[PDB]
C-alpha cells in the first residue's frame, strides 16, 4: 500500500478553491521521457499539487508552493534550452523560490496559457486588468 499519514487532520494545502484542474506531463528522469500526471490547481491557499494516475493514491505525488513561485512559457520551439533530447511545443516552466524551474506540459496549447496565467494568479505578477 501507499500512505504517508493515517489520515485524521483536515486538509490544508489541498484545502484551496480549485482554480484549475486537468492532466499535465511533468519531465523527470527515469521512465518514459515525459509522464502524464493529474495536476490540480487551488487558490486560498494558493498551491498546485499533482497525483499519479498510473497509481492509485488519493494523496498527490508532490506539490510546490505557488506564492513564492513563478511561471513562464518556453518560446524556444521544439527544445527549450538544454533539456534531454527534445520536448513538445508550447510548454511552460515554473521558477520557484529555489530557482529550480519546473518544466511542465499542458493538454493543449491553450490549456498551457491557462495553466500558466492561472499559476501566475496565485503567484505575484501581472494579472489584474
Amino acid at each position: 500500500g501507499s500512505s504517508g499519514s493515517s489520515g485524521s487532520l483536515s486538509t490544508v494545502e489541498l484545502s484551496g478553491t480549485v482554480v484549475k484542474q486537468g492532466y499535465l506531463a511533468k519531465q523527470g528522469h527515469k521512465r518514459k521521457n515525459w509522464k502524464v500526471r493529474r495536476f490540480v490547481l487551488r487558490k486560498d491557499p494558493a498551491f498546485l499539487h499533482y497525483y499519479d494516475p498510473s497509481k492509485e493514491e488519493n494523496r498527490p505525488v508532490g506539490g510546490f508552493s505557488l506564492r513564492g513561485s513563478l511561471v513562464s512559457a518556453l518560446e524556444d520551439n521544439g527544445v527549450p534550452t538544454g533539456v534531454k533530447g527534445n520536448v513538445q511545443g508550447n510548454l511552460f516552466k515554473v521558477i520557484t523560490k529555489d530557482d529550480t524551474h519546473y518544466y511542465i506540459q499542458a493538454s493543449s496549447k491553450a490549456e498551457r496559457a491557462e495553466w500558466i496565467e492561472a499559476i501566475k494568479k496565485l503567484t505575484s505578477g501581472p494579472s489584474s486588468g
